[PDB]
């Protein structure tokens, strides 16, 4: 399985053997980056004038002037051969050489290759990755990993622009790197360049641009000083902001500006790239004309991003059409998936999905936008790799399982498991979901259907259930002692050990309704309090960061479903043991009692999705949003003025819509 699959190939059943002595023509004259990986599949073989000849170079290189009418007449593009005779290993430019051998290195299975004919090249002439979100930027750790990853998939393009890099947005934008971070980014743009990567970097200036002089030359000064670290691509962001940066015309100066004193002055710059302030419909407005500004002014040379038809939204045909048609050339695709940070809670592990597949010749670029979870995204990564190459014959499913099986090995069905429970976003502001559990999302459905109204379940559907919940803790325990992949590892861990947990809490319920005696039941019903309380713990002290903290696995069907077969299962029991047992699904230490919603806990917040009883006396912070007061015994009382009120490090325990408590 050739992952990007080429765009032509012939295979017939020969089985080559990697020679024990080869004859390399033009190791001279080729792609020294696809030279060093040819020398290491070929080190402990025999180099010499005998054996098996071995023709590697560029289009019009004496190697293989010979096949020069089968190399495709495409950037990045190649020909590959293999039989008895001869190696093929030419490509249409350097790039194409280099792509040859990734492929190249997939043939090769234990010294043997297969006879085979291939002509390849893109669809899609940019593609790679943004590392564009929000949230804790990339260890340079990982970025080194991702660079090596792009360059065995093909993707030619990384764009630098972490929100949260200072020095890439407001206000020291207009600072130079200190000498620590500027050595690891000159150390990035040399291991970009060795796997055959455009090192874009971006600037966000817009919140507090002036248009005037001294900005415009500060701009110019940092691209300057990058350049003196070896970037040669670069973009400017828009994108997020309000006021004066926001003005198309002055954008579009800019950025020509930046091109033809810089851009064009320079001898080896390559891409030149922007985000509009409007990069999807619905935020474009129609009553102006941002984007069509854009189009005519802006120098044609130059990219322009777009999201598609919303700020997460999969691109199609007719929303392709409709931002070309103003921009006046073929969007840069800015693609927001799997990125998670408006939902941080959430790993989004998922396949990728969506995309037209027809649509290639429609677009400049295509990049993704991944996760603050390097390795985790590589999934998405390596599938929107696939896409981008050959979307003609994308394989939304093979290409997912590729994915999984090339990041861990050792444990690919472990992690396809953990995986397919944890692909959904959740409820968010942007209404963007994936599927999720669609295997045992019919069973689930009608057990529990059944279960509510009192019928008799299948018992092939309990029993799929009993397998999952399994499967489930087997994939969580052994990917957490994985040590193929130690940084992935390290960024699912929260999430494995919650995902075991629902999984051990499924299989406790599941013996609730299996149950026939009653002290058995009351048993498992409080193992399952446990776990609950357990599941809390995790979600309090793991990932705890501003916006959504904690830890939240198998939303979409399997937890649903365990809440409520558990609540039905307590529900039948207090009707015939006569008994009053809770029925709550989710533990809350703190309670509420009004003339009524679960209470949740974020950080040191405690709030309404009437009066509110903590476990103990806090001091107060404040009360963010029938009287309002405080109280510590329930008894004596204090009332507060709502000006949301201030608490002054008050003692509180009752309060009668968040209330935020000191540590
Ligand atoms: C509604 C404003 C937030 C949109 C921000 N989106 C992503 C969602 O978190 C974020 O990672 C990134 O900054 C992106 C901006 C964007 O869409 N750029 C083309």
């Amino acid at each position: 399985s050739l992952q990007p699959p080429p765009q032509q190939l012939i295979v017939q059943n020969k089985t080559i053997d990697l020679p024990a002595v080869y004859q390399l023509n033009g190791g001279e004259e080729a792609n020294p980056h696809a030279v060093k990986v040819l020398k290491e599949l070929l080190s402990g073989k025999q180099s010499s004038k005998k054996g098996m000849l071995i023709s590697i170079g560029e289009k019009g290189d004496k190697s293989v002037r010979k096949y020069s009418r089968q190399i495709p007449d495409h950037k990045e593009g190649y020909y590959l051969s293999v039989n008895e005779k001869e190696i093929v290993l030419a490509g249409n430019d350097e790039r194409g050489t280099y792509y040859a051998l990734q492929t190249f290195a997939q043939l090769l299975k234990d010294g043997k290759l297969p006879e085979v004919e291939i002509k390849d090249y893109p669809s899609v002439r940019y593609r790679g990755v943004v590392e564009g979100f929000y949230g804790t930027p990339w260890s340079h750790q990982a970025r080194l990993s991702q660079l090596k990853f792009y360059g065995k998939n093909k993707m030619n393009t990384y764009i630098y622009g972490p929100k949260d890099d200072p020095y890439h947005s407001a206000p020291n934008w207009r600072l130079p790197y200190p000498d620590k971070e500027a050595a690891q980014l000159q150390e990035l743009v040399a291991v970009a360049n060795e796997n055959e990567v455009d090192f874009v970097w971006a600037i966000h200036p817009g919140q507090d641009i002036k248009w005037n002089k001294e900005d415009r030359d500060l701009l110019l000064a940092k691209f300057e000083k990058m350049y003196q670290l070896g970037v040669r691509s670069f973009a400017v962001f828009f994108d997020d902001i309000s006021g004066e940066g926001t003005n198309p015309q002055k954008q579009a100066e800019l950025l020509n500006y930046i091109d033809e004193k810089f851009a064009q002055v320079k001898p080896d710059i390559n891409q030149l790239v922007m985000c509009p302030t409007e990069y999807n419909k619905s935020w474009s407005n129609p009553n102006g004309n941002y984007l069509t500004t854009l189009g005519d002014k802006l120098n044609p040379s130059i990219q322009i991003m777009w999201t598609g038809d919303r700020v997460i939204s999969d691109i199609t045909r007719d929303g392709i059409s409709w931002i070309n048609e103003r921009i006046k050339r073929p969007a840069y695709i800015w693609w927001n998936f799997p990125v998670s940070d408006y939902v941080r809670d959430h790993l989004l592990l998922g396949p990728v999905y969506g995309n037209d597949t027809t649509i290639a010749k429609e677009m400049s670029g295509f990049v993704t936008n991944p996760m603050e979870h390097a390795e985790s995204s590589k999934i998405a990564i390596y599938s929107v790799a696939s896409y981008a190459w050959n979307p003609a014959k994308y394989d939304t499913w093979q290409t997912w399982k590729d994915a999984i099986r090339t990041i861990l090995p050792s444990a690919a069905e472990e992690l396809e498991c953990f995986a397919m429970h944890n692909s959904d976003l959740g409820p968010n502001g942007h209404g963007y979901r994936r599927e999720e559990s669609m295997d045992i999302q019919p069973a689930a459905e009608r057990f529990l259907k059944a279960f509510k109204e009192g019928k008799n379940y299948d018992k092939a559907d309990f029993e799929t259930l009993q397998y999952t919940f399994e499967r489930m803790k087997e994939s969580a325990d052994i990917l957490l002692m994985n040590t193929e992949n130690k940084p992935l590892i390290v960024e699912i861990t929260p999430w494995v050990h919650q995902f075991k947990l629902t999984a051990e809490m499924g299989e406790e319920v599941l013996k609730m309704v299996e149950g026939r005696n009653e002290s058995y039941f009351l048993r498992k019903y409080n193992h399952v309090k446990a776990l609950q309380q357990q599941m809390f713990y995790i979600d309090q002290t793991s990932n705890q960061n501003p916006y959504q903290p904690g830890v939240k696995t198998a939303t979409r069907v399997i937890k649903p479903l365990i809440d409520r077969t558990f609540a039905t299962v307590v529900k039948f029991f207090n009707q015939k043991f006569n008994a009053h047992l809770d029925a709550t699904t989710d533990y809350m230490p703190h309670k509420m009692i009004s003339n009524n919603l679960p209470l949740q806990v974020k950080a040191n917040r405690v709030l309404i999705s009437v009066e509110i009883e903590l476990d103990a006396i806090y001091p107060g912070e404040n009360i963010q949003i029938g009287r309002l007061e405080i109280s510590t015994d329930g008894k004596e009382w204090k009332t507060v003025d709502l000006k949301s009120a201030g608490l002054q490090k008050a003692p509180v325990k009752f309060v009668r819509f968040v209330l935020t408590i000191e540590k």
